[PDB]
């Protein structure tokens, strides 16, 4: 357990009110957030999206990735379902950080691909720790998860990270 | 000088390409970003917007503030001008942090106003350090600034922080 649940408040959006729950990394004070729509109590598996933060795509209208597009799509789909969770996993640039992400982007501007750029900068293709997501689900009292994603490989990755995924729900985009 | 300029890369948006410049706080490694549109060289004052980060408004579609609305409006206006800068000042919740911002929001959900909530949590109404913005402008070779804002008080605040503002340009919203 790398996190603690510290506060919650209302987050009104165009799709309705989500309960915003803030989590804190015990060792660093770094934050993560979960947006909970409706009543997620009960034994029924809970619909959920794991969204890793991308400042450029999520906030700065970047056209070089689909993160912002996916964020809106997931929130919309969860609200439509009427019950669900979106985890905002704050590990920018597959966990290499924003500044290194800009360095990687500069190399990509020169013809390098994301894997090549990261390698030249001294990082693996993906350095994210998804067990932080398992922590958030556990702290929210969630067991079985219906994971929103169009990539079966992501189901494998998250299951390995300790998330009990019982179904893959295509992300409507 | 609290910052150093460390990397830059292209940020394509619906309004055209911005040059994204990443800055690093020398003492913490924390990042800030500047989005530069067009050619800002020359003696002419440069149009600029200082936008303090708001995760909820900028990325999570929050309806409880206008930050996301203002972010889009400023980027649009700068691109229309053809030359300009948007500083993305990363001091969430007037510099009290996201987790404390959620705590403040919880008190606001109970009837407290932002100033009362912050005070109860042990913070002033606004703890931001805008000299970080002056640092970014200096590192970008910018002297005179035409500040995008509808609040004359903000011009006073930023001028006190060391930014040479020669004109206030209403933010078209
Ligand atoms: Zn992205
Ligand atoms: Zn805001």
């Amino acid at each position: 357990m790398q996190l603690k649940r510290v506060a919650e408040a209302k987050l009104p959006t165009p799709w309705g009110d989500f309960l915003m729950v803030g989590f804190e990394e015990l060792a660093t004070g770094h934050d993560h957030v979960a947006l909970v729509y409706g009543d997620i109590s009960g034994h029924t598996p809970v619909l959920a999206r794991v969204h890793s933060e991308c400042l450029t795509g999520d906030a700065l209208f970047s056209l070089r990735c689909d993160c912002g597009f996916q964020l809106e799509a997931a929130l919309t789909q969860i609200a439509e379902e009427g019950r669900g969770i979106l985890l905002y996993h704050r590990q920018e640039g597959r966990n290499i950080g924003l500044l290194n992400k800009i360095r990687a982007y500069a190399l990509q501007d020169q013809g390098y691909d994301t894997v090549e750029a990261n390698h030249q900068l001294g990082f693996a293709a993906d350095e994210r720790d998804f067990t932080l997501c398992a922590d958030m689900f556990k702290l929210l009292g969630v067991n079985e998860v219906r994971l929103l994603t169009n990539n079966p490989k992501k189901v494998e990755i998250l299951t390995e990270a300790g998330i009990n995924i019982v179904e893959r729900v295509p992300l409507i985009v």
